[PDB]
C-alpha cells in the first residue's frame, strides 16, 4: 500500500506553483489529489515549497505536537501555505472548500528511516 511518507506527498506538497493562484485552487487541489473520494476531508494544507526543504524540518526544532506526542517539529523559516476549509455549501461527492494563502512555520510529525515527514500537524 501508499507508504506514510508517500501519501504526506500527495495530501501536502505542491511544488508546482508558489501559492494559490485563485479562489478555486483548493476545489481543484483536494479533488485531484484524490483526498475526497471517499467523503470530503475537512481541513487541509498544501505546502508551496521544494519537498527537499520541507523534509529538512524533521532537523529542526523540537516541539510537541497537538496530541502530545514527541516527534513533531516546527520550521525555523515561515514558508508559503493554502489552507482549505470545507465551507456550509459543501456536499458529497460535490464537496466544496474555502482557499486562504499565506506565510506560516509549518510543524509535521516524523517517522523512519531516512526520517521524514508523515503528518500535518499545524501552521504557527
Amino acid at each position: 500500500k501508499e507508504t506514510a511518507a508517500a501519501k504526506f506527498e500527495r495530501q501536502h506538497m505542491d511544488s508546482s506553483t508558489s501559492a494559490a493562484s485563485s479562489s478555486n485552487y483548493c476545489n481543484q487541489m483536494m479533488k485531484s489529489r484524490n483526498l475526497t473520494k471517499d467523503r470530503c476531508k475537512p481541513v487541509n494544507t498544501f505546502v508551496h515549497e521544494s519537498l527537499a526543504d520541507v523534509q529538512a524540518v524533521c532537523s529542526q526544532k523540537n516541539v510537541a505536537c497537538k496530541n502530545g506526542q514527541t516527534n513533531c517539529y516546527q520550521s525555523y523559516s515561515t514558508m508559503s501555505i493554502t489552507d482549505c476549509r470545507e465551507t456550509g455549501s459543501s456536499k458529497y461527492p460535490n464537496c466544496a472548500y474555502k482557499t486562504t494563502q499565506a506565510n506560516k512555520h509549518i510543524i509535521v510529525a516524523c517517522e523512519g528511516n531516512p526520517y521524514v515527514p508523515v503528518h500535518f500537524d499545524a501552521s504557527v
